[PDB]
């Protein structure tokens, strides 16, 4: 089970993606493709199925253009 | 035109970037969102094109989890 936080994380970073997916030029199939990974893994994460972890957070920030502290400020406290 | 000690900064700033950049999931979108400016102005200042000051330099290095004097000694006596 994810804490609160975990799925608020979540949650923020499925708003990014529905936000940006569209000017990234990204599909549902082509993110996980860029992550390495397969389709629900990534829908997992969005989904708060799985929590993030700070590998796949920051390959995410990366992907989406923007910084890990927009979906996750714990992750990006504790990267740092 | 840059000084050498100038030059040498922006070269020591980058040999950073490219070693953190990854794992700290930063992108030079996301690195030029917070810092207020473009990709183009973020990737002058590593490549040694423009001079870092002591604003820039202290905000990358709390982007890149860094003491300034990692790439600038000199800058960080001026922020002390």
């Amino acid at each position: 089970s994810l804490t609160q936080e975990q799925l608020e994380d979540a949650r923020r970073l499925k708003a990014i993606w529905e936000k940006k997916k569209n000017e990234l030029g990204l599909s549902y199939e082509s993110v996980a493709d860029k992550m390495g990974m397969g389709q629900s893994a990534v829908a997992a994460l969005f989904n708060g199925i799985n929590a993030l972890n700070a590998y796949n957070a920051a390959l995410l920030a990366k992907i989406l253009k923007v910084s890990v502290e927009e979906f996750s400020p714990s992750i990006a406290r504790e990267i740092r």
